[PDB]
């Protein structure tokens, strides 16, 4: 529970140090980073992904959901209502009126409770899911619209497009609009930037105690488990911090403050909330540690799968015939970090 091998880190770049995004995250890792599940890095002073944000109202989010959450004691579960279209301007009047903004707060811990105690009330409108970025087209640093991992394999090699996972998202957040418990898709690493407005609360699960987080909701909800072999891929269970620390789930929290970037890590399960009118970008990463998680990701059996072959070939051509046959039963140990941080020591 206390064991910060298993906390959320923090990191400082220096610009140098910045420039090479592949590299910083093997450093990271190289520091212990990935055990949490989740690492804040806060750029620069000097670097800005955009001149300025006023010139985006008209902005057009496509498919608003409104957030629909019901349960108790903790439990919930989150429906989505897909709202008709409506612009930044038109979000940002509801999200900043006096029926859905930001209550009154001293400290985060206060604003907490009045998250998990008002999250059934009231249902806020997250502009989620929207195609695009906000970085201007010159910035070479940390890009989420083009970041050269190896993830790029996807487009260029199976030439296969997934939007938000090989294309940036924007959210736009209003006061208690939240992501509900997941890792990425196919396991992936995920980025996701603030580019402005309130902040953004995160909870992370340690990937070396995801398996338990699974066994507490598979128990929970029973009859989502029997349907759907990973139904937390589906995004709608909520679970609050006082029955993670009552069933014994490590979990940390961390808030992202506008202009800083969190890192999950594969197998990573995060949840939150945003505090208010904000807007992030996100898409999904990968180092040569991933392949693995890829490989033994447990996909969502009911309903984004992406084919491995093209990495295993690449990346462990020895493998390959053993892979194909099941016979590859390699076992991931979540606490080591990726090849790539050799280098560091
Ligand atoms: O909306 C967020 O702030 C957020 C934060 C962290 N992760 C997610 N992810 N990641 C992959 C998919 C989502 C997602 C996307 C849309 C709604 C949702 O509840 C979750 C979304
Ligand atoms: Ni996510
Ligand atoms: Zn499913």
């Amino acid at each position: 529970t206390l064991n910060p091998s298993a906390r959320i880190m923090t990191f400082y770049p220096t610009m140098e140090e910045f420039r090479n995004f592949s590299r910083y995250i093997a450093y990271i890792e190289s520091q212990g980073a990935h055990r949490a599940g989740l690492a804040k890095v806060v750029p620069p002073k000097e670097w800005k992904p955009r001149a300025s944000y006023d010139d985006i109202d008209d902005l057009v989010i496509p498919a608003p959901i409104q957030q629909l959450v019901t349960g108790q004691s903790g439990l919930f579960t989150q429906y989505n209502i897909q709202k008709k279209a409506m612009t930044v301007r038109e979000f940002r009047k509801i999200a900043n009126s006096d029926k859905y903004c930001t209550p009154r707060y001293s400290e985060f811990e206060e604003l907490e409770r009045k998250y998990w105690k008002n999250l059934t009330f009231n249902p806020p409108i997250y502009g989620a899911d929207v195609n695009g970025t906000l970085y201007e087209k010159h910035v070479d640093e940390w890009n989420i619209g083009r970041l050269r991992t190896i993830l790029d394999l996807v487009e260029k090699e199976s030439g296969i497009t997934i939007e938000g996972v090989n294309t940036p998202y924007l959210y736009f957040g209003m006061w208690k609009t939240s992501f509900a418990w997941h890792t990425e898709d196919m396991d992936l690493y995920s980025i996701n930037y603030l580019h402005f407005g309130e902040p953004k609360s995160w909870y992370s699960v340690p990937p070396e105690h995801g398996k338990r987080l699974e066994r507490l909701a598979k128990g929970f909800f029973p009859g989502s488990a029997q349907s759907c072999e990973a139904f937390l891929r589906h995004k709608m269970t909520l679970i609050s911090p006082l029955m993670l620390k009552k069933y014994g789930i490590p979990f940390d929290k961390v808030t992202q403050e506008a202009g800083e970037f969190m890192i999950t890590f594969p197998y990573g399960y995060h949840a939150g909330f945003n505090h208010g009118f904000n807007c992030a970008e996100s898409t999904n990463f990968a180092t040569r540690r991933w392949i693995e998680y890829g490989k033994q990701a447990v996909l969502c059996s009911c309903r984004v799968k992406i084919s491995m072959d093209v990495f295993v070939r690449k990346f462990q051509p020895e493998r390959y015939k053993l892979w194909k046959a099941g016979k590859d039963n390699t076992v991931i140990d979540h606490t080591l970090p990726t090849p790539e941080a050799a280098e560091f020591l």
